[PDB]
């Protein structure tokens, strides 16, 4: 399947950005991609790792 997502463990609380989220996942969680996905009813930071 696609990239296997992993809930940002370096992030906390509500999320309001995709880039800072992505960037954080890149450097801190060593993720290749990241975004602020909308897991209803809230936006959560999700890092993407090569699956």
């Amino acid at each position: 399947q696609r990239l296997c997502e992993k809930p940002s463990g370096t992030w906390s609380g509500v999320c309001g950005n995709n880039g800072a989220c992505r960037n954080q996942c890149i450097r801190l969680e060593k993720a290749r991609h990241g975004s602020c996905n909308y897991v209803f009813p809230a936006h959560k930071c999700i890092c993407y790792f090569p699956c």
